[PDB]
């Protein structure tokens, strides 16, 4: 199974923090596409940007990777679909899939603001066979 | 209806339990300038409708439609996410006319109850013209009137 984990990072109100989303157990046949959703607390974290991680091998990262943030529904949607169409830009190793850049609101309480796994859609290898996954939560420990 | 807004509306189609139905998502009031990108979410009842595929509509002009258009269906959370961003980078594949943005293809489950199974607007992210200026939008619901 591929393991997906959002880091838990420490920050102080006002800080702009980077929260890696890591993949481990990436199969030999790679990951051609994957999409999933995590929830967050928009009253504590303002999502600034979500950067393609080192695992995105496409020369034009944004062609293979995208995210959509919906503050009202409190969700972050991750979308990866290797752009070559031949499997060429498939993820082939463990590492950082994306980096959430979020600002901790100035009046945020101390303690953990959770970034929780909500749902996975597809998560397939270069044979387009669905892979088993195990998703883990993360967030920001405000101090 | 705001004539200065782009109105997005999911059709309300009639069907019987067991039918595979096509439910267009239409755009009206598209600025001649063109829409370079848009993303939004509608909810549905996966206990009545099994989403089979969401086809790029006639408005998706990219010769590689999947490079400009994508959707994500989440049955557990009961949501459908629509994502459009013209792939050329120069505005070449922007949406420039009124018409079908996408087509939801769904099967009405054999045991589905009679009545309207609503496909309801949830939230809009961006909806920008070619100069990257956010456009005023109005989203309307649709669904399948099961009978």
């Amino acid at each position: 199974a591929v393991r997906i984990k959002v880091d838990t990072v420490n920050a102080k109100p006002g800080d702009t923090v980077r929260i890696p989303v890591r993949f481990s157990g990436i199969p030999s046949k790679g990951i051609a596409n994957c999409d999933f959703v995590y929830s967050y607390d928009p009253n504590v974290l303002e999502i600034i940007e979500i950067e393609p991680g080192e695992l995105i091998v496409d020369p034009n990262p944004t062609k293979s990777f995208d995210t959509a943030v919906y503050p009202d529904r409190k969700m972050i949607v991750f979308l990866f679909a290797e752009d070559s169409g031949t499997g060429a830009y498939a993820i082939t190793e463990d590492g950082v899939f994306a980096t959430i850049v979020a600002k901790v609101k100035s009046g945020a309480p101390n303690g953990l603001s959770v970034i929780k796994f909500v749902e996975v859609g597809g998560f397939a290898n270069n044979d387009l066979v669905e892979q088993k996954t195990q998703f883990f939560d993360g967030g920001v420990n405000v101090g």
